[PDB]
């Protein structure tokens, strides 16, 4: 590993995704290819989240990648991937690749409510969208094209929209703690920062404490009554029969999980998985075959080392060992290191005449010797250790970083001091201009979270700014951002 | 449905895939929705085959859509479509929609085998693809985009290749008969009609009596060498520094699986799906209404049919009961009936008192009644019952549309009567081009496959091939009749 961490970002991050051996790069700017250690991660992020929701009644389909000009215009016209020509032959119309599919499943929305009796309708997509980013694309937190799903549901009655907003949003923050051990704050993004054609939106965010700067981790927006304005999906009332309007919803989430992964908890020596998606959890290495190995006792080695690695998959455990002629030891350590495999074994012939073996920790690179026997109950445990040693240990790490104010003068002290900051705001979209301008790289919004640092005094507590609305109405999370 | 199988089945095909909830058509051409029907089947046979080729050792992985020109251009010209336009501002260089990843995938591999050790490399994605077809398409059978998996494969010796291509065929041939249900021919293409760039090409066909047409359902290619050539995909051998080819194989299978399901099982009624594949094996429907409705009754109807169909699930049984108010139970078969569920349950009153329901089968529509103490054991036994019952009908229409001769003129005798025929035959392509010509949306018969299972041995003692003017070799027996 060649950069560090601290001083040279862009460049450890570049050096860990490689050695890492998660992304290769590849020739049309911005997308990268995807590696088996990379997707496996991507597999169990994806395989949770929808067992999840199929639990809870959302229902799977793929529309094509394909939207007509027609579909699509009825503005970020600046991001939309344009296919003109199929080989040589130009086309009648242009199809754009699609970004989103709003576009295209609310009028299908339409077509399949023929009645009160069709609602609600809660389907998801887990599909690739390819957006023309032009802010700078980084290998998993802006590709220009991105494996995502995206979820959009229509409800009779406004309640069903807003607990469903809720619910997915918890899922969301859980993928993060729970599977990643990140920590999340959930909020409401601002009336700047909302979906254009939602109401409301919700948010999952996380700080980069490197990067100095916080990123949208998921949305779920209430859509509200607008789309099915916009897209004409409306029934009939059953009793009282009158045109009524449906209410919508959308969710999604995308790999840039896996950037998010690796920017808070990859180290100077590679990456660190989470022990809950971590292709290989555990693997073992066998060492102390010298240059006077007599045969027999490698394959005696090889044989213990194999039946190891087995009564951990038989207790659900992802291990593999690595029995590579060609390779040294301290090799074979390093490789794992840098594709954070959680927990490396050494089994040596010493452990092997003891009936025990050392196991290895890639956060903090702690040893501990554990006996043959409890193998299947050290393991485990092992295993969430490190996961709450990880989560905590960046949940420290944001509350570090977050400082509280009423006042501007430390409120840019506190962003220049390389963290986020937390301050009573009116609101409203000049105001947020205004203090994003006079910031300058300026200081975003992130959202008004929903654990709030003290109820607002209404005859005390004014805005951050100078001018405002004055009164404040809430606390709102600001920072640097991705 | 208004339309039969039978006569139209162009109009009796867009029916069934509508009005059974798959399909829904789509403003540009050649692409259409997936309703979660449909994709339930696609999840079911993709989820088997995922968990077959990662216990064999494959690796999943995930490639851009998009391909650099030069990558691509390193035949097929007029299906690549050309992303050139960043919304107003147009690209530095135009971007292709991927059709096929052998251009992007190869490149990789030869970074990627630095030494022997390194090998094998078995990789496999889950991905989209788009082909701008020049031929009018069809809903599965033939779409512009389409889903597949495309496994992609690099051995140091020739030996590992040969056997993956075929325990990959036989994988492929499963998902056709123990999940599908539609019996299927494996072979070897002729030199015609396997993949260029291959060596050999092995395939499973089908046969749909309706069109009278045979389609092919997936392949597995061997191409040895020729590519790891084309891209020098090399290692130095280890005994002797000196420069080795890795042999590869390429195999593929697409969403043209629910298609042919369409065309052999559904009827003039609907669909007829698979049971091991079907979204809803069982769809419980109550049988009590209008004034007589006290309401305790209707209650007492809907908590038991609950019951059942929780205990349903709980045997791993996808059952799923159908209580809306709005609709009549008469109406609900119908419904379910054009969704081809497998066995519908009929549970009325009287069953009630009885301690019993009625199950209906989708292919027969044969009824028989089950005591709830033996539904546990009874239902599962009538979904493997069904499926063979399915398998097996197709298996004799397949049986009675397969003629075999030697004489060329009832080879067309047979052909013109919409069967599929198997005659000795050279192997050359130039007389495989005048069998095509002599027969007449292709109107002229194609090669299908080569069978694995040759029925006679093409003996050369007499033995000679069915044209009248070819170069009588008689190699052997090939599956030739008019296909998609
Ligand atoms: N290029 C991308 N690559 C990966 N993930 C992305 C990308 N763009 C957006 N996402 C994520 O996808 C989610 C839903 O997308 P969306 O809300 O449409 O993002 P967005 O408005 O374009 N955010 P931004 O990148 O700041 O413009 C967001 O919560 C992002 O975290
Ligand atoms: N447009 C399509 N839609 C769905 N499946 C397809 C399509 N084209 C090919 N297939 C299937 O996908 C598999 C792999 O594709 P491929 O090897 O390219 O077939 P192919 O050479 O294109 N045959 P052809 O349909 O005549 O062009 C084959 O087994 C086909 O049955
Ligand atoms: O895509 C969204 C909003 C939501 N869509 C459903 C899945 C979750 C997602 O947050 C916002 N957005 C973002 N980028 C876009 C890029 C283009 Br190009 C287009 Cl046309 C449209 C959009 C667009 O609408
Ligand atoms: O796509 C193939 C061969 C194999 N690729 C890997 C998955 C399994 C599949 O059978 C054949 N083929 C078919 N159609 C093509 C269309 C275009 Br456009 C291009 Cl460039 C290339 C191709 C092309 O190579
Ligand atoms: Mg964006
Ligand atoms: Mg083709
Ligand atoms: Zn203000
Ligand atoms: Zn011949």
């Amino acid at each position: 590993l060649e950069a560090t961490k601290e001083d040279n970002l862009p460049d450890w991050y570049s050096q860990v995704i490689t050695k890492g051996e998660m992304i290769e790069y590849y020739d049309v700017s911005g997308c990268y290819i995807l590696r088996h250690w990379s997707f496996a991660i991507w597999k169990a992020i994806r395989n949770w989240f929808d067992a999840e929701i199929t639990r809870l009644g959302v229902k799977e389909c793929y529309f094509p990648i394909f939207v007509s000009r027609a579909a699509l215009e009825r503005d970020f016209a600046p991001e939309v991937a344009w296919v003109t020509k199929s080989g040589d032959s130009e086309l009648a119309e242009p199809i754009a690749v699609r970004p989103t599919s709003e576009t295209v499943m609310y009028p299908a929305y339409a077509k399949w409510i023929q009645s009160y009796r069709d609602l609600p309708i809660r389907l998801n997509q887990w599909n690739n969208v390819v957006r023309w980013e032009f802010k700078h694309p980084q290998p998993f937190l802006r590709t220009r094209e991105f494996l995502w799903q995206e979820g959009h549901t229509a409800f009779a009655t406004q309640k069903e929209a807003d607990e469903e907003v809720l619910t997915i949003l918890d899922l969301y923050a859980k993928v993060y703690t729970d599977l990643l051990a990140i920590p999340v704050v959930k909020g409401r993004k601002t009336e700047k920062e909302k979906f254009a054609g939602g109401d409301y939106t919700t948010t999952v965010e996380a700080y980069i404490s490197a990067s100095g700067r916080a990123i949208q981790g998921a949305t779920s927006h209430h859509l509200g009554q607008n789309f099915s304005r916009m897209f004409d999906i409306v029934y009939e009332h059953p009793e009282t029969k009158e045109k009524e309007y449906v209410f919508q919803n959308s969710w999604g989430i995308t790999t840039r999980t896996i950037g998010v992964m690796i920017m808070v908890h990859a180290d100077n020596q590679g990456l660190v998985l989470p022990p809950r998606v971590a292709c290989i959890q555990v693997v073992i290495v066998p060492c102390g075959i010298t240059a006077t190995t007599t045969d027999d006792e490698r394959r005696r080695l090889y044989e213990s080392c194999r039946e190891l690695e087995q009564t951990f998959v038989k207790a659900g455990i992802r291990c593999e060992g690595d029995y590579r002629d060609n390779y040294s030891p301290g090799w074979k350590y390093n490789h794992w290191e840098l594709k954070g495999v959680p927990v490396r074994i050494e089994l040596g012939f010493k452990d092997l005449q003891n009936d025990q073996f050392v196991a290895v920790r890639r956060d903090n690179g702690a040893k501990q010797t554990i006996k043959r026997a409890q193998a299947t109950v050290e393991m485990p445990k092992l295993l969430e250790t490190i996961h709450t040693s990880m989560y905590e240990r960046a949940e420290r790490d944001l509350q570090s970083h977050t400082k509280l104010t009423k006042q501007w003068a430390e409120f840019l002290q506190f962003l220049e001091t390389k963290n986020i900051i937390m301050a009573p705001f009116c609101g409203e979209i000049s105001c947020e201009d205004r203090i994003k301008a006079e910031s300058a790289m300026g200081a975003k919004s992130l959202c008004i979270p929903f654990e709030q640092p003290a109820k607002i005094d209404p005859k005390v507590d004014k805005c951050v700014h100078p001018a405002c609305g004055r009164v404040a109405k809430f606390y709102t999370l600001f920072g640097r951002s991705y």
